[PDB]
């Protein structure tokens, strides 16, 4: 019930007590560990304990636990749930709640930054055009000419579940994917389906390798509409290598702003179905995953060939050599254009420090080791050697179904 | 518990269905509210033993297509009588073999399990003394080594009786290098083995105090105090490590041994406990090139290698550590291959593991696997295992951790 975690490199032991505050399920049981599975409206009665759980932590955090201000608020919210079946967060509660969803994000290595989050309150939004305006402002604010700043933009909460706000895009900025008669895929194969939805809805696709996709925005449960982010708001970086002059001829670019837009933010039982957020990239995200996953841009072979490595045998480690070089190029390119990026060494040692702070001041830090350890050079990063406990704390970011599987089209 | 559990591979969209987990019996360290997936380490009664014996022998008899047979029923009767009368029982040779193979088949942290049915089992249950254990262990090493053409094997010493007469190998592996803490706080040799090296010295080993000294065997028989033995050097196959392009690599002075032989685990078969059960396969290169050489708390050669490569070491973002890592790993695979000693690279091993795992789902209904251990410690996502969802659970027979015997031994003196 009080749990120890060991770092096997430093022999440091931390004691976790925060896990006892954990509320929802992990996926696992006593008999079966599901640590590596990617994916393992509320009635009045459901809502009040959740509202209360949240307000208590809020009031505790501002050192007014058990105060009249505290008691006053619980009653006010109580009355409001009873009368209107939902409630509205104060701005202070909204900001605290968003910062804490990030703080509690077990899969995010960058949480040392958690309290420096710009929160844009878009709860007054009513239309998809409004949503477009809001999202452009977020993109421009967070991009900040390459000196990126963390931000989240929060659209109105779910009500009856028939008036949901949604960003159909999985990130605000991503590249199109197109199935070819050639049998192959042009662009990013992760986005084939979504691209096709855009086309069905009217988009005129350029049909290139790196077409920034349009926004498909859904307000108040209505049908989604298309918008193009002003090109001048989308900062992109051409990818070159500091030693290989041929690298630029591969014709690779990526975007500077990673902005997850398909998750659900839960605060105090309230569900914010449209809550796009952004920080900045860890290099491996692009260089290892986006570029080298076989089901993504899958570029290892092309690169290995230009390096003229021995590709006849796996044991020459040609894949490993090429992987490192692709990742060097990513970091060098972002750095040279002054676009914020963090390498996996820097990011993981910051995370270990954050864990130690969180253990010290909070009693723990939920972490998913499977996601936190980078997808290259794992054991030469400190997090590989760190035992971590994964559990679910609220406020939280949650996965939610892709809206086209569920949207009841009006036509 | 749900009858069916699905696992998906996110590279291929292949979905597999696990039913085998229903035969899982012991616990994980996980609860409904906590996942302890990344945590390293989270005598029996007559009553406790009957059912464990029974479960096992039903599995054994089922596997040989003789389930429910008179032979099956006689054998159950015989074991039941043996347990009631003697408090324990003895396995038949065929059952010991099947047992050991299955402990390997069920080892969720082993990526080499495509090999599980090809295992040489050495029955050392007639062993009574530490000199006897030395001789069994020498034979295992020579057989397994096979002049570089490595053969998987296990040597099984007598099972636990009352817990006061345990056979133990005090070494963590049959072959490993000494570590020596210096008065200045540096370590000469392998820091992982500093504690065991001090024990050996105390027991009377005359340490050469070099960087790669093969440790002596420290063997406990029948609950007696451990005794020291030197493995004949002619039996210890080692590989000097060089790089195919960097002729300075050899002057690092690195080598390693060819035979990885875990010697400190406990093998459970039908409720019986084999506390001494050294087993060996062959190396996947990363064990040596990533962990043994490059962990900060092991040989820690990254800086020295990067220095000789003249990488830019002022900023992590040059990925100099990463670049040196790959070159060290090329060198390990190249050196072993050049000397004709079996080694597998992490690409080939993981590809084979995924093939093995698919086959096990079809023919067996499952394959328990611990992702944290199965994914290699470099280049994780360019191996297929990274993209494969895994279910980790405990099947018996099993290999299990046990405390270090120096923490528990009652010294006779
Ligand atoms: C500030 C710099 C940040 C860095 C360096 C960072 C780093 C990362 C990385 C490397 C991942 C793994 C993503 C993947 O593998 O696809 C991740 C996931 C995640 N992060 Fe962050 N992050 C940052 C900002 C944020 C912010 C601002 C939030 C929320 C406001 C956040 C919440 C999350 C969540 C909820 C996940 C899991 C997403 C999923 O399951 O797909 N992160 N983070
Ligand atoms: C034949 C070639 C083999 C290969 C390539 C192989 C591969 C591996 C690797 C890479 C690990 C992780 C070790 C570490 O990170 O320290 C491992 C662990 C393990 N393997 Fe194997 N193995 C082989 C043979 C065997 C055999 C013959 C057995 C038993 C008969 C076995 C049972 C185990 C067990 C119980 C573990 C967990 C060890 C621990 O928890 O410290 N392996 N294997
Ligand atoms: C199956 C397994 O969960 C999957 O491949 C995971 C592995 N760890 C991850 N880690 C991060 N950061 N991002 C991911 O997408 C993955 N995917
Ligand atoms: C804390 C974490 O479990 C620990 O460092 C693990 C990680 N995965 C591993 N994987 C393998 N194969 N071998 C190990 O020793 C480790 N150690
Ligand atoms: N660093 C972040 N967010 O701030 N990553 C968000 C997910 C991005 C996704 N991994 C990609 O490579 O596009
Ligand atoms: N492949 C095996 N056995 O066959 N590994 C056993 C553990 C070896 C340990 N990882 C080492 O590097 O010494
Ligand atoms: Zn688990």
């Amino acid at each position: 019930r009080f749990l120890k975690v060991k770092n096997w490199e430093t022999d440091v032991v931390l004691t976790d007590t925060l896990h006892l505050k954990s509320t929802l399920e992990t996926g696992c049981t006593e008999h079966i560990c599901m640590g590596s599975i990617m994916l393992p409206v509320r009635t009045k009665d459901q809502l009040f304990p959740l509202a209360k759980e949240f307000l208590d932590q809020y009031y505790s955090s501002i050192k007014r636990f058990g105060s009249k201000a505290h008691m006053d608020r619980l009653e006010e919210v109580n009355k409001e749930i009873e009368s209107t079946s939902t409630y509205q967060l104060k701005d202070t509660e909204l900001i605290y709640g968003a910062k804490h969803a990030w703080r509690n994000a077990s899969r995010c290595v960058g949480r040392i930054q958690w309290s420096k989050l710009q929160v844009f309150d878009a709860r007054d939004c009513t239309t998809a055009h409004g949503m477009f305006n809001y999202i452009c402002n977020h993109v421009k604010y967070a991009t900040n000419k390459g000196n990126l700043r963390s931000a989240i933009t929060i659209f109105p909460q779910r009500t009856d579940g028939k008036h949901d706000f949604r960003v159909w895009n999985s990130q605000l900025i991503r590249y199109a994917g197109y199935k070819q008669p050639d049998g192959s895929t042009l662009g990013d194969p992760a986005n084939v389906q979504f691209t096709e939805i855009c086309i069905q809805q009217g988009w005129k696709a350029p049909r290139g390798r790196f077409d920034v996709l349009p926004l498909l925005l859904q307000a108040n449960g209505n049908d989604p509409e298309l918008f193009q982010i002003p090109p001048e708001l989308v900062l992109e970086v051409p990818i070159r290598h500091p030693k290989f002059d041929w690298f630029k001829d591969l014709g690779l670019k990526w975007y500077g702003l990673p902005a997850v837009s398909n998750m659900l933010l839960e605060i105090g039982g309230l569900e914010f179905s449209a809550c796009p957020f952004s920080g900045w990239y860890m290099g491996t995200e692009i260089g290892v995953r986006d570029y080298c996953d076989n089901s993504r841009y899958n570029i290892l072979e092309e690169v290995a060939k230009k390096m003229d490595l021995d590709m006849r045998k796996t044991s020459s480690l040609w894949k490993d050599q090429a992987l490192v070089e692709i990742n060097i190029a990513v970091l060098y390119s972002f750095q040279s254009d002054k676009v914020t990026i963090v390498d996996h060494h820097s990011a993981t040692e910051s995370f270990i420090k954050h864990m130690e702070n969180e253990y010290r001041c909070r009693g723990g830090c939920p972490a998913d080791w499977v996601w936190i350890v980078p997808p290259m050079s794992g054991s030469i990063t400190p997090v590989f050697h760190q035992e971590m406990l994964n559990y679910r704390l609220t406020p939280s970011f949650e996965y939610q179904p892709d809206p086209w599987n569920t949207h009841v089209w009006k036509g």
